């Protein structure tokens, strides 16, 4: 499946700073308004609800910078094409969150609920609307598609 | 497609059709009961992004709200049919652990014990507690959640 990442209360997407289709190692994600093909993510299953979220023009997936395991509030999130343990998330389509491996989540910067185009993605422990995503269908943003297959 | 049992989270016991059947009867119920063996074996087939159908592997059957309604009452027992249509949509929360209706109830024991005894009924209540959570797992390790959506 390929997908967008939508950020539920914004209705902005998740993008790699500057959208190239290869981005460098460690390019910030970003919260942006544009929908094109270097904002498209894929998952790859690695363990049940464990995988890895794919940018899929660049096959680079998301990462806590630095690839620390148990990442702090505030810890950016990045591309970066090493696959590892420290780099799984799971795609909580029920929830409407992100979580990574130790239990955090994928939060805007600031936890606004309309962040302005180009705000940095960190991790958080927090719950709450300004932290939902869904996952929706290139070709239709309001098409929730199924991320696991 | 993935196979998995279909484990009640509190006590252990499995999804099965009563009398543990390769070829249940339309409107067989479902029930908990402690063995493992391939005729409480249970599969997934995806429709519609999280909704779809939960099947009985070795029969074909899938799981309906007994009279297969729309929007069924609490207390509404789970049986399996053979038929396929839009009142038999469920989806696998597999991150809140539990197994919801198209219409918003939850697959629960009958009565709620976090112990049912074996052959205890299943049935549609919309509570949620701990003894309405359900993990889906590995035939082969009754302990290893699987991913049912693939
Ligand atoms: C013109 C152009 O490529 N625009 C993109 C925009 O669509 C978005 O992807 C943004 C993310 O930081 O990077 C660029 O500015
Ligand atoms: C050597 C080493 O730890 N490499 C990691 C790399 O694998 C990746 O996780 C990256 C994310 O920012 O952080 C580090 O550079
Ligand atoms: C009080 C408040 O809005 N807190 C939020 C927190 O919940 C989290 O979203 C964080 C992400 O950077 O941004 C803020 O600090
Ligand atoms: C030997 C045998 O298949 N026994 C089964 C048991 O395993 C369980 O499936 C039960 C469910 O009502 O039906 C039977 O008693
Ligand atoms: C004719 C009619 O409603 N048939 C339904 C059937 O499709 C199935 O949903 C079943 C489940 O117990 O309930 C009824 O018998
Ligand atoms: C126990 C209790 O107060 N309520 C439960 C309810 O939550 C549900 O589990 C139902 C299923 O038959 O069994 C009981 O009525």
């Amino acid at each position: 499946a390929t997908f967008l990442i939508k950020h539920k209360a914004s209705g902005k997407f998740l993008h790699p700073k500057g959208g190239s289709s290869n981005p460098a190692n460690d390019t910030n994600l970003v919260l942006h308004s544009d929908i094109h093909e270097r904002m498209y993510f894929q998952f790859d299953v690695v363990d049940e609800r464990w995988g890895y979220i794919k940018h899929a023009a660049s096959g680079k997936i998301v990462h806590p910078l630095g690839g620390k395991a148990d990442p702090p509030n505030e810890t950016k999130l990045v591309l970066h094409q090493d696959r590892h343990d420290r780099a799984l998330f799971a795609m909580d389509f029920f929830n409407d969150n992100i979580i990574h491996k130790a239990g955090k989540y994928v939060h805007p910067k600031g936890g606004s609920t309309n962040p302005p185009n180009e705000t940095l993605t960190v991790m958080h422990g927090d719950k709450h609307g300004a932290m939902e995503f869904i996952f929706v269908s290139p070709k239709n943003k309001d098409k929730r598609v199924l991320v696991y297959v």
